[PDB]
């Protein structure tokens, strides 16, 4: 085992939503990460599917 | 549906290990990136519990 994972709640989504933002607002960024911009594709989006 | 999740792999890691390091070596990205860090916690250590 390696960490908990915490679980997802709005309050994780409407600061991803501003992450994707940030990151898109960075010509930069695509450079200097490479998976997090897809991991936020994925967890944006599993986040809004687990929405209760 | 939104967006198909593509597969882990060990490419996915070598390169997981790397962002992981670049944002550690950046005091400006805990600011600019909220959940980016916590994503790499989750899924680098995921990526290493599907290694096949």
């Amino acid at each position: 085992g390696s960490k908990e994972k915490p679980k997802p709640t709005p309050d994780y989504l409407m600061q991803l939503m501003n992450d994707k933002k940030l990151m898109s607002s960075l010509p930069n960024f695509s450079g200097i990460f490479t998976h997090l911009e897809r991991l936020l594709d994925e967890e944006i989006s599993r986040v809004r599917k687990d929405m209760y």
